[PDB]
């Protein structure tokens, strides 16, 4: 069982840092723009079951985005990341959510698993309030929200445990749908 997870969000919010903290327990203050989309794989235990997570890191800069997007299809979970110190990055979440739905075209979009990460909470200059972020998540059919720090490894393991569990649930349903579709 391979679980495909896609991480989306504006340039600089910490997508690559979150993935590298989780997969490699390493963090760099140095910024290196992500070009295109590619993945790291990690074997993880999901509620006592072994699965391989294919975690796709993507370019936040539009000029660096891959032209091809076939990889979104079949995705099991989409991670939306914003920077709590940068309100513009929280305001683009609907566009990211919509781009994911359009490229992945999942059946039953309202129940597709999304997980939102408000990153860089270690910084002193926060501008996006937890209540405002939670209100948005609730309005998107109650998606899970975690405040993280990739720099200080705060809530990273916890967020990815829910990402893995929800992605497994989704993979499980798609497989069931293919073999036993429910009637109309
Ligand atoms: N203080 C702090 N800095 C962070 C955190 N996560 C990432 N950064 C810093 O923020 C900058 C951008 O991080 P990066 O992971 O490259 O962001 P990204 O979303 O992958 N950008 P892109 O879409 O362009 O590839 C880096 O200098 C990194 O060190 C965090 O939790 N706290
Ligand atoms: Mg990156």
């Amino acid at each position: 069982v391979l679980l495909k997870v896609i991480i989306l969000g504006d340039s600089g919010v910490g997508k690559t840092s979150l993935m590298n903290q989780y997969v490699n327990k390493k963090f760099s203050n140095q910024y290196k723009a992500t070009i295109g989309a590619d993945f790291l794989t990690k074997e993880v235990m999901v509620d006592d079951r072994l699965v391989t997570m294919q975690i796709w890191d993507t370019a936040g800069q539009e000029r660096f985005q891959s032209l091809g997007v076939a990889f979104y299809r079949g995705a099991d979970c989409c991670v939306l990341v914003f920077d709590v110190t940068a309100p513009n990055t929280f305001k683009t979440l609907d566009s990211w959510r919509d781009e994911f739905l359009i490229q992945a075209s999942p059946r039953d979009p309202e129940n597709f698993p999304f997980v939102v990460l408000g990153n860089k909470i270690d910084l002193e200059n926060r501008q996006v309030a937890t209540k405002r972020a939670q209100a948005w998540c609730y309005s998107k059919n109650n998606i899970p929200y975690f405040e993280t720090s990739a720099k200080e490894a705060i809530n990273v393991e916890q967020a990815f445990q829910t990402i893995a569990r929800n992605a497994l649930k989704q993979e499980t349903e798609v497989e069931l749908y293919n073999e036993f579709p429910e009637p109309i």
